[PDB]
This record gives structure tokens, C-alpha cells and sequence, in this order.
């Protein structure tokens, strides 16, 4: 397979997306990741190296990619995400500037040759084309909406003692899973107190709050995707694409580009420009795995 | 570019070679290494991630992040090797210890876009083909031979107070640069005492020895090679290949393989078989970078 990738600032005043594509030829695997940072870049910077190291370390301990055990691979990937977040929060606490209020979502794909695994938190999305037809692979982690996934996130956020207004946890964050975001995790009580001093809430209001767990978590959903001959390409992208283009349209567009010139990098660059043409207001990051089939 | 690799035990009763190939598509960077361990695998095991981590770190530190002059890259690679060795020596002592007399040679290729760097200690070898002709990229670090490099190694080993018998420092080690080998570095006076206790040499003989520096060092030679279109492929391999096949024959063989079927992995596998056919008695490891020219 071949990679196409692009990651551009677009119309935003800062670039907080990043992409990683790394391969181990000896162990026949690749790692691709889209990170969509928010409220600064410190979390993305941390992830850009730390997350690969931890995921690969976890998969190599016991040769998990080789022995075909999904449950074991899922366990390892979740543990890796959670470990990285714990270390990120420590880093944020020790290098804090507070607010360093940064965080990042993450959509990761590991491929080893016939199978791929997706590990996902947040609001980027991964999809594939199977015999011309789109299949969406990930679910958004949003504290609103009508999907089963949405209902479950709202349930979790509320059980943690959080509240939601206008689709935002504590009227603040509109994604319910992410790396970083320490004020919704280990520093949530300080958050409340800061809110009182700032005039967001009343002392009376915050005195009534009881937290039982983190409102935002870094625990990923893991998906197994066998790379059967009918799987033509896979796209990982940030919401700078998906918020501005229907996913079926994205897949059809990439299909057409590849038919036109067979060049996945060119296809990827063209797609990003189409997002901008459709007035995308966000950073845009896109990774396409062209599997050289159809 | 495409990678071919093979790493086989051959007729040895243990496998002490290893290979690493890691690529980063977004930064157009890759790292490839051949390690030939001796007297155990502990040094190779350490180097497998530790040398990579240190080299990648170094080449992204400070200004190097934007390229850098050759002198600065050379200094960074040398310091990285030397740092890794210091940490390896500490390690060998703190873990599992004695007699851990392990060590390892290392030949590393880093590709940063259109330029390659070779960083080398020991007696693996790297070569390239330019328009069908061989160019050797590395010198053997052996305390024997007639080459200029050989003369230099012998001179350094003697200045440090070492002596050489039958191609071997203190009748023991047959390479003059390597990772690990603590008994030729920080524990050399203890080596002498040990030799006395074990009957290897007299107390009188050792009393006259005065060490001024390490006999074996981890300081690499660094070479820069522009990756122009006439550079067809680059081969890194352990001496299990080179001791049994002329280097010009290796290059011709690989050229003929690629011309015939265009498959670098098959070329690599076939080459290793030729080494076995030529009565190689050692572990054999080979990495071929096929740069994809006509
Ligand atoms: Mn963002
Ligand atoms: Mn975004
Ligand atoms: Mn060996
Ligand atoms: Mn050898």
C-alpha cells in the first residue's frame, strides 16, 4: 500500500492538528495518526512521540500483532492510551503555565499486513471504501446527539458529576474523550473554584457539585478491520474535513482521483483543497492508505 | 524506495545479529541498522531501541531541526553513539551481571530526504551501487590488516596501552570499535587481574602495563552520501556476508537480481543464501535500500 497525507492550517490562526506516519519494516507494520489539538499545542507535541512508542511497546510485548488475539491487542492499545494520558497530565502539571489548558483528540491506525486496528478518541473520523461503498469505522465522542454512542457519552459524563449545556460539558468542551484537558480530570475541583473567582458560576452553584470520576477520558474505542481484497482504501481525517464534506462524498471524490491519476498523495492534496473550497474554517489533516486493490 | 532485509542464524549455535528499519513518511526520514553482537545478546537488545531513540532525538534537537551543517550532524551522531555506550555500560553493570562480557558492532544508515548518513563502528560494512559500480562506504575497525584504517586502529589501541596477538586485542576481541565490551573500557584493570587469576598471563606481565585510555571505543566514523538518481541501492550487512563474498560480487549479484525480477526482498534473501552456499559459518544479516532506478 501507499500513503497520501496532508495537514494544513487553513483559515485558523494557529495550527493545532498534526499527523504521524511511521513504519517498522522488519516487523511489517505501520502506524498512522491524526491528532486534533485544542487550547494549545503542548498535548499534540507530547503525543507525537509518546503515543507511538507506547503503542508499539505494548504490541511488541508478547508479539501481540503476530498472535492473532483481538482482545489482547485491544487491551494493550487501551492501556497504552491510558498510560500516555497519565504521563501527559503529569507533564502538564509539571510544565503548567496554568492555564495550559491544552488537549488533543487522536485517531490511530496500526496496519500489519492483512489486518488493521483503529484506536480512537474524539471527533476525527476514519472510513474505508469496500467495493466502492463507504463504511464508517469510528464513532464521534460528543456529549450530545441521538446516536447510541452519544447517549452513552452523556450517560458517562453525567455519572461523573458533570453537566452539559449547549452540547458542551460544563458549558465548555464539546468532545467527551481526549488526551490532556486536565481541568476535566485531575484538576476539576480547581476548575470549579476558578469559575467562582472568575464569575462564571456562584459559590452556591459549585458548592452543590460532586464529582465521582473524570468527565473527559482518554480511553479509546478499538476496532478491528480485516484488510480483505475488497478493501480499497482507508481515510483518517480531522473534523476540518468532515464538518464540511459528507463522508460518502469524500470517499467518492478519492475514488475518482485515484481513477484519474492513481496518485494517492495528489488525491489527498486535492481533497484538502476541496474542503477549503467548501469554506472549511478549521485545520485540515488527512491520511489515506491506498491499498492498491479494487 | 523499497526495503529488503534478512537476518538469519545460519550455522551458529545462537543468533546474535539483529536488524532495525524504521521509517517516518511525514518527515521523509528513515533509520536502518545492523547490529552484530558478540559474547551474548544483552548489548544488541539494549541498542535496538536505545540507539534509535538517541539518534532520532539528536537529529531533531535545536537547530538540527532545520537541517544543519555536516559538522553539526556528525558531532550529534558521534555524541549519540558515545552517550548510548555510556548508558549501556551502566546498564550491563546494574543488571544480571557477570560475566556479561557482551558487546555489539553497529552500522547505521539515516536517510533525511535526499541525503544519507552512515554511522559505523566495527566490521559490518555498507556499500552502494552507482550506475553499476561499487562504492564502499565504511572501513573495518580491526586491530589487524594493511589498510590505512587498520594502521590507525592499531596505533590507537597501542597508545591506550593495549597489545595485539593474532588479530585480537589482548588475544580476546577482534574488533577495535564496538558498543559494550566493558572489560576493554571501564573494567580493564579488573580484566588484567582476572587474567592473572585464570592463568592467562603472569603478574609480572600485567604489572608492566599502563592504560591511558579505552582500548575499544564506540566513536563512529560518519559519512555523508547525496542520494542522487545514479545511486541505485545501498547495502548494509554483517560480516557473515562480507567474510565469504567479495564486495564487488555482492553488488553485481544484487544488481543481477533486481534486473531480473525487481524484487529487493527476494534479492536480499537470495544473497543471504549465497553466503550460506559459500560456507559462511556466522550469523548473516543484510539490509538493502532499493532506490528504484532504471
Ligand atoms: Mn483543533
Ligand atoms: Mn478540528
Ligand atoms: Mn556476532
Ligand atoms: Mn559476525
Amino acid at each position: 500500500m501507499r500513503w497520501g497525507y496532508t495537514s494544513v492550517q487553513g483559515f485558523r490562526d494557529e495550527m493545532e492538528d498534526d499527523i504521524v506516519i511511521r513504519s517498522d519494516a522488519v516487523d511489517s507494520f505501520s502506524y498512522a495518526a491524526v491528532f486534533d489539538g485544542h487550547a494549545g499545542s503542548s498535548s499534540v507535541k507530547f503525543l507525537r512521540e509518546e503515543l507511538y512508542k507506547e503503542c508499539v511497546g505494548a504490541l511488541q510485548a508478547g508479539s501481540l500483532l503476530n498472535g492473532g488475539d483481538f482482545a489482547a491487542i485491544k487491551e494493550a492499545l487501551i492501556k497504552a492510551f491510558e498510560s500516555v494520558d497519565r504521563n501527559l497530565l503529569k507533564w502538564l502539571e509539571a510544565n503548567g503555565d496554568e492555564e495550559d489548558e491544552s488537549g488533543s483528540t487522536a485517531t490511530v491506525m496500526i496496519i500489519r499486513n492483512d489486518v488493521s486496528f483503529i484506536a480512537h478518541i474524539g471527533d476525527s473520523c476514519a472510513v474505508l471504501s469496500r467495493s466502492g461503498q463507504i463504511e464508517e469505522l469510528t464513532d464521534y465522542h460528543r456529549p450530545y446527539g441521538s446516536s447510541r454512542a452519544a447517549i452513552q457519552e452523556v450517560k458517562r459524563v453525567k455519572e461523573a458529576g458533570g453537566w452539559i449545556v449547549n452540547g458542551r460539558i460544563c458549558g465548555d468542551i464539546a468532545v467527551s474523550r481526549a488526551f490532556g484537558d486536565i481541568r476535566f480530570k485531575t484538576k476539576k475541583n480547581d476548575m470549579l473554584k476558578k469559575g467562582v473567582d472568575e464569575g462564571r458560576w456562584s459559590e452556591k452553584f459549585v458548592s452543590r457539585i460532586e464529582f465521582k470520576g473524570d468527565m473527559v477520558v482518554a480511553t479509546p474505542d478499538i476496532f478491528q478491520v480485516p484488510l480483505t481484497s475488497d478493501v480499497e482504501f482507508i481515510i483518517l481525517a480531522s473534523d476540518g474535513l468532515w464538518d464540511y464534506m459528507k463522508s460518502s462524498d469524500v470517499v467518492s471524490y478519492v475514488r475518482d482521483q485515484l481513477r484519474k491519476h492513481g496518485n494517492v498523495q495528489l488525491a489527498c492534496e486535492s481533497l484538502a483543497q476541496v474542503a477549503l473550497d467548501r469554506r472549511s474554517q478549521d485545520n485540515i489533516s488527512i491520511i489515506i492508505a491506498d491499498l492498491g486493490r479494487t
